[PDB]
């Protein structure tokens, strides 16, 4: 079975510059104006059967704050499925959580925030 452009996908297009695909294959899935591409960043049609879809949603985290232990690195009014902030825990406390994260494609700072104790 061969294997045409792949469906539409969650507010996203696909296909960049061809229309079969037959097997083997992948499809970036583009995702409208402003909306993050989460999950593999191109579908994979084996088999005349097309697999492994990526999402287009938005992916506008918070603010990675924290308990005295701000990221520290490069913070930002807003972030988008990225922007991975490092958390520098105050003094004398330690981070429980993550001393790294950054503005997953689920609008939050993954992995969570990081929670400078003693």
């Amino acid at each position: 079975v061969k294997c045409q452009s792949p469906p539409s996908i969650s507010n996203g297009r696909h296909n960049g510059y061809e229309d079969f695909y037959t097997d083997g294959s992948v499809v970036t899935y583009s995702c409208n104006s402003g909306y993050s591409l989460i999950g593999n960043s191109g579908v994979l049609c084996s088999g005349g059967e097309w697999s492994d879809p990526p999402t287009c949603q938005i992916v506008k985290c918070p603010h990675p704050t924290i308990s005295n232990g701000y990221l520290s690195s490069g913070f930002k009014r807003s972030y988008s499925y990225n922007d991975n902030v490092d958390f520098k825990c105050k003094y004398g406390y330690k981070l429980s959580g993550s001393s790294s994260s950054t503005c997953s494609p689920g609008n939050t700072w993954k992995p969570e925030l990081p929670k400078c104790v003693r």
